[PDB]
């Protein structure tokens, strides 16, 4: 129906239950300080931990040789390898936010890596970067992007991809000590948060459902940027339809007059405005724009599709440009919105890349993952943002039968624009804040996900475990 395509993420309360050789540490090189309690832990837990200080700006080649040192320093192995590169959220000389150093630093370690023949398990750590749930903010929504993209990573390196383990927003000894528990394999879980509680692990589960709520004035303009694209036109025909009086247009730089016509028939009166939202003071601009008889009630923000690369093959730079298009836009929506604080509902666009992961989906996902968790992030005063993770809609790019067609056997189907933008209308009227929106066959999915990598993401989804083995 439609219905049977809500899903969400969970985080599974893990029951309550030791480490050798020698373990690599990486640190980013001013932070150096950190990771003495790292270590220590490791120590405790019976590792031998070497930390290994990188200019996070570094060059892969510099980074292998460090490794290849290190691991000729261990006799030509070591057991496990441990990321602290993405602590390092400062900014990057050739990129706006929230592209971070650690952002670079960690897929050039990825690459790196391979590059000195490590063949030890990585596991990245991250702290703030997820929510377990209810009273548990994101505090890194930048850190994110790194699992984001270590999803794409174990896909693509299956055999040398440990996982991901996010520590508390601050994080005490209490905490490195659990950390110390999944990097030594006992869990059987490669996506795990360690909390106050215990430990946790990370599952797509189904979100099914009857009391909505409006989540749009008809006296007040809903903004829908990419206009230009035909998800977009569609959502603002689908509102003028439903009832809305005053729509905001935004197209990225090179739909219009024929779009603003249609739409005064269906109801709306609609203005087009063209301008880099990437841009901060053109956000800025827009926003002020907004007549003060109709203010802004919602943004509907539909970020460029930009292109996928293996990890092997792209680049630092590569990955920050994408994680730009896809969320430095939405950064700074959330921000003027927070500033200027009825709070309007702020509704990215998302991906199941994001959530599940693809093999060529790194930077995809890396950017995609950063508008997940932004909905997951406390806000005071508003802007009540949703981020919703789509499967990809008919007529799209990727459902061009070459990728379509391996898409629709791995049983996805892509969806109907009416469908779709109802099952949107629903999510958003009934208040979730981060939702899965997938038309997917398990049966063929879940075969398909696991073919090079074991996980258990799916372990708690009936129709996807029952396709699966132990």
């Amino acid at each position: 129906v439609q219905d049977s395509w809500r899903y969400r993420i969970d985080w599974k309360r893990l029951a309550v239950a030791g480490l050798s050789g020698r373990w690599l540490v990486v640190v980013p090189e001013d932070r150096s300080a950190e990771a003495a309690p790292v270590l220590a832990a490791l120590s405790g837990a019976g590792a031998d931990p070497v930390q290994l200080d990188v200019s996070p700006l570094g060059d892969r080649q510099r980074l292998a040789a460090t490794l290849g040192e290190a691991l000729a320093a261990a006799g030509g192995a070591v057991d496990g390898v441990l990321s602290l590169l993405a602590w390092d959220e400062s900014a990057h000389p050739g990129h706006p936010a929230p592209f971070t150093r650690g952002t670079g630093a960690t897929l050039t370690l990825v690459q790196a890596l391979e590059d000195a023949g490590v063949a030890a398990p990585l596991w990245c750590v991250t702290h703030g970067a997820v929510s377990v749930g209810r009273a548990d903010h994101v505090t890194s929504p930048a850190q994110a992007m790194v699992w984001g993209m270590g999803r794409v990573a174990a896909l693509e390196h299956p055999e040398r991809w440990g996982g991901l383990i996010d520590l508390p927003s601050d994080a005490d000894r209490a905490a490195l000590d659990r950390m110390t528990t999944v990097l030594a394999g006992g869990t059987g879980e490669d996506q795990v948060a360690v909390r106050a509680s215990g430990l946790l692990a990370r599952r797509l589960v189904r979100a099914s459902l009857g009391t909505a709520s409006p989540w749009w004035q008809a006296d007040g303009t809903v903004l829908v940027t990419g206009a230009e694209e035909p998800a977009a036109a569609e959502a603002a025909r689908r509102l003028a339809r439903d009832g809305a009086g005053h729509l905001l247009l935004h197209t990225t730089p090179s739909g219009l007059a024929g779009l603003v016509a249609e739409l005064a028939d269906l109801g709306a009166t609609a203005t087009v405005v063209t301008c880099d939202l990437t841009d901060a003071e053109a956000a800025a601009r827009l926003l002020a724009g907004v007549s003060d008889a109709h203010p802004l009630s919602a943004v509907l923000h539909l970020p460029p599709t930009v292109d996928s690369e293996p990890l092997a093959a792209t680049d630092a730079d590569a990955l920050a440009r994408v994680v730009t298009a896809k969320a430095t836009a939405a950064l700074h929506l959330d921000r003027l919105l927070r500033e200027a604080a009825r709070p309007p509902v702020l509704v990215l666009f998302s991906s199941v890349a994001a959530i599940w992961g693809g093999a060529g989906q790194g930077a995809y996902a890396a950017g995609t993952a950063f508008l997940d968790a932004l909905a997951g992030q406390h806000r005071a005063d508003g802007p009540t943002v949703t981020s919703v993770a789509w499967s990809p809609w008919e007529g799209s790019r990727v459902t061009e039968g070459a990728t379509g067609e391996r898409l629709r056997r791995l049983g996805l189907r892509p969806l109907a624009p009416a469908t779709a933008l109802t099952a949107l209308d629903t999510a958003l009227g009934h208040g979730d804040t981060a939702v899965t929106i997938a038309d997917v066959d398990w049966s063929s999915f879940a075969p398909g996900f696991t073919t090079a990598r074991p996980g258990t993401l799916l372990a708690d989804l009936p129709e996807a475990r029952r396709a699966l083995d132990e």
